[PDB]
């Protein structure tokens, strides 16, 4: 449905829009005023606040390697 | 499922794999013997004939910049 594939070498990430949206009901906190393209977006980001330290905040989500790089 | 994302300093690179998966003819053309992950994909490839260059050798799809690095 709106599911977005990042590709990485050591393993695509695929990241279910939609369902974030109905569970995260804020666009602010991923997108802050903008929803659209986040500028910079990568593996740093991810890494941090975009992804993976959302994760590990709210202790739900994948938050080791192997949770979202599927080889 | 719906759409990859290819990470990009100049623009991220949104490609509709399935679209591509229907009307190209065999996933050879892209993965050669088996679909997989794609050894060293990334700007080389996809400048040539990973992307751009069938959009060029077949007169469809994009070949500007722009039609394929969004910001
Ligand atoms: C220590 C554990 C991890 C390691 C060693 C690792 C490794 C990497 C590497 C090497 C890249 C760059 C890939 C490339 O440029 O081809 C990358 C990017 C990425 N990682 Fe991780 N990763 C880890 C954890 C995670 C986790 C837990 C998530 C999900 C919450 C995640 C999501 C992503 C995403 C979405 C990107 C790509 C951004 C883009 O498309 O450019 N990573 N990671
Ligand atoms: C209803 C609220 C939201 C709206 C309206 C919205 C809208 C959008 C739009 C228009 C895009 C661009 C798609 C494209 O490139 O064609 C996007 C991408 C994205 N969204 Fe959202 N979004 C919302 C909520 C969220 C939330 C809550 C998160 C985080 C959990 C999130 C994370 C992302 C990410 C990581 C991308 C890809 C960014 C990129 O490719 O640069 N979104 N969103
Ligand atoms: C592009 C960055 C992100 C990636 C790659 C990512 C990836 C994932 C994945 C793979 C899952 C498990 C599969 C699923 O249930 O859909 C998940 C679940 C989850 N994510 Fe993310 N996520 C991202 C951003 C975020 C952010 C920014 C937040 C919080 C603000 C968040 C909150 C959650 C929560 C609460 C779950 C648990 C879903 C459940 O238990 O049903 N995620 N995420
Ligand atoms: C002359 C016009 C173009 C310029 C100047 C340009 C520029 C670039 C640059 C600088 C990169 C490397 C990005 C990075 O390392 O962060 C890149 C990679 C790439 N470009 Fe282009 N590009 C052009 C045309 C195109 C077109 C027409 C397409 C689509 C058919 C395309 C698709 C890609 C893809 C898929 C990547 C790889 C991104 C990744 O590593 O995942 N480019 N391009
Ligand atoms: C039905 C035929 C196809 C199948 C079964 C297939 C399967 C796959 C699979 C399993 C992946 C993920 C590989 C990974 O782990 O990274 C992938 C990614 C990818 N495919 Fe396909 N594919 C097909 C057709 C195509 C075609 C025709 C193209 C080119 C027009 C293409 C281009 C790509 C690209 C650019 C990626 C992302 C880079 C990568 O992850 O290796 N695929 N495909
Ligand atoms: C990963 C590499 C490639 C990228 C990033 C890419 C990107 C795109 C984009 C952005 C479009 C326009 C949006 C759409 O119609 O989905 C498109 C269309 C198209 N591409 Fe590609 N492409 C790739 C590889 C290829 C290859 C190898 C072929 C031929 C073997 C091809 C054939 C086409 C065709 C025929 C269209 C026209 C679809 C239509 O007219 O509706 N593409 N591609």
């Amino acid at each position: 449905a709106d599911t977005m594939t990042f590709t990485a070498k050591n393993g695509n990430v695929t990241f279910d829009h939609k369902k974030h949206q109905t569970i995260v009901p804020d666009c602010a906190v991923c997108h802050g005023k903008t929803p659209g393209k986040i500028e910079g977006f990568g593996k740093e980001m991810a890494h941090g606040k975009s992804c993976k330290g959302c994760h590990e905040e709210m202790k739900k989500g994948p938050t080791k390697c192997g949770e979202c790089h599927k080889k």
